[PDB]
């Protein structure tokens, strides 16, 4: 877990420029590296092979936890 | 929890201007509110009455998780 961000339903920026898209994902895990937070995200309805570690600036958080 | 930020040992900005100080704290819990993350922090060696919810910009993360 309850105090954790794991399980939070978020949106994630994917790709760059003209072809950037937003995908819905869950937060699976968190990492701290060199003073920054990273999140392992699972894209709903996508194969687990696409789960990825993303920098904090790629996450679009919802209005509430939940 | 292992995938959570809870328990991470961090530093927290406290106060403003000339008298701002940095205190060591742990992450006790997380909140999501209006597209932003907030953290409940416990200041080590301080009474639990001083535990507080802080905005993400007040947290100084360490080099690794841990």
């Amino acid at each position: 877990m309850e105090p954790c961000l794991t399980g939070t339903k978020v949106k994630v920026k994917y790709g760059r420029g003209k072809t950037q898209k937003i995908y819905e994902a869950s937060i699976k895990s968190t990492e701290i590296d060199d003073g920054e937070v990273l999140y392992l995200v699972h894209y709903y309805g996508w194969n687990v092979r696409y789960d990825e570690w993303v920098k904090a600036d790629r996450i679009i958080w919802p209005l509430d936890k939940g």
